[PDB]
């Protein structure tokens, strides 16, 4: 179902850029960077709608058998329904650095001061289109 | 366990780029080509110790439920144990058109005319390293 690379560690200094095309009639898709579907360092969602949440990114990690910690939000939004996006994301112990498809950027905190994850995924409502993870 | 991408289509006239390390020790690793575990379109087996099978490519296809139709061999063996690896695969409706870590080549029949394959996968003694599908 989802798109998924795993077992080919993103390390620290590597870069991860994926590319997709959003679903015509989105509610919302995610990028994640983690250990597995319930236990995710890096959650960034994309929210077209969702509750009151319209056009908004929202940010989180996930922690197995726990839940979502806090949640970071920020209005960034260069997305539309239908089209292509692309994502950057790279990463030191500390911050997760994520790049949009304007060239806009969000930051998020490395919360568990990881130093490689052997998962990526996208869930929700699009596609990925390629990979470089290198 | 496996490296694998998944439900990103690899479509035609696209490029697979695959970097890793082979095991210090290993017997045998393969690059998997298709749509799951037991059907794939294009197997290509790097066989240090196996049988008879010594320093030799095996080239394969595995249809589901059915078994491994003809297998193909090369001498090309650009590997060694404990180093790494790069290898990149293109394809046509008729050709896998696979480049060794040296840059030889070896061809392989796309024998169902697929236009895409939604899984790609390494298993037995190897670990990816990058992966670039673009």
């Amino acid at each position: 179902d989802r798109a998924e690379v795993r077992n080919i560690p993103f390390k620290l200094g590597m870069s991860l850029t994926v590319g997709g095309v959003v679903n015509s009639n989105a509610t919302r898709f995610s990028i994640n960077v983690g250990e597995s579907t319930d236990s995710i360092a890096m959650h960034m969602d994309h929210r077209f709608s969702y509750g009151a949440d319209q056009n908004v990114l929202v940010l989180n990690s996930l922690v197995h058998n726990v839940g979502w910690q806090q949640e970071e939000r920020s209005k960034k939004f260069p997305f539309t329904k239908g089209d292509h996006f692309q994502i950057t994301i790279t990463f030191d112990t500390h911050t997760f650095y994520i790049q949009l498809s304007n060239g806009e950027t969000v930051e998020f905190p490395n919360r568990n001061k990881d130093a490689a994850f052997n998962l990526i995924y996208l869930a929700g409502d699009a596609r990925l289109t390629f990979v470089r993870l290198e």
